[PDB]
């Protein structure tokens, strides 16, 4: 598809057997999903932005389905505002800006 | 152009005269730049990043371009990891996100 930037870039995703809404984000190197639990290992992350620092839960080899295509990768867990699609998954997806 | 997002999606950007570099950003409603002069009166904002809460300087009807294209709007100046281009200015540019 090609998605407007009129409104914010909101698509549903599965995560984790969990329907979500979450932003297809340029801006993010990484995926951050609101609290939730994942199977497997986890170790401690700070992730930065406006505002200053969160630490985050950062799992590895999880899978995704973005507005139906499935990826893979790294998943950081913890208290963001808005569940965030990252350029870790978004270049899975075949993801591009165009203008 | 067609951008893949393997790297950050960086351009240059042109704001008085100055050529800086800046982030497109689809995830950001809104344009923040670092600290800088800017012609004109501004107003107050507010902008809820991941982090917190900070105090931009908000500057309308400001001429700036992107990667080459022109744009006219609003500019907030504040402290933010990185210049970011939100959705304001790339609808200007005649940006989407393709997969
Ligand atoms: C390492 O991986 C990272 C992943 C993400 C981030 S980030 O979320 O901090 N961020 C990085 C960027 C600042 C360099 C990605 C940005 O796109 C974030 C994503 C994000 C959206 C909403 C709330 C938190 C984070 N946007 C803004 O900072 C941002 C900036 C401006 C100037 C405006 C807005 C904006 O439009 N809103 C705050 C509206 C809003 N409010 C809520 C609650 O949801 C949304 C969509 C967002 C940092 C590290
Ligand atoms: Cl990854
Ligand atoms: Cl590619
Ligand atoms: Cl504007
Ligand atoms: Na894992
Ligand atoms: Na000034
Ligand atoms: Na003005």
């Amino acid at each position: 598809p090609q998605i407007t930037l009129w409104k914010r870039p909101l698509v549903t995703i599965k995560i984790g057997g969990q329907l979500k809404e979450a932003l297809l984000d340029t801006g993010a190197d990484d995926t951050v999903i609101e609290e939730m639990s994942l199977p497997g290992r986890w170790k401690p992350k700070m992730i930065g932005g406006i505002g200053g620092f969160i630490k985050v839960r950062q799992y590895d080899q999880i899978i995704i389905e973005i507005a139906g295509h499935k990826a893979i990768g790294t998943v950081l867990v913890g208290p963001t505002p808005v569940n965030i699609i990252g350029r870790n998954l978004l270049t899975q997806i075949g993801a591009t800006l165009n203008f």
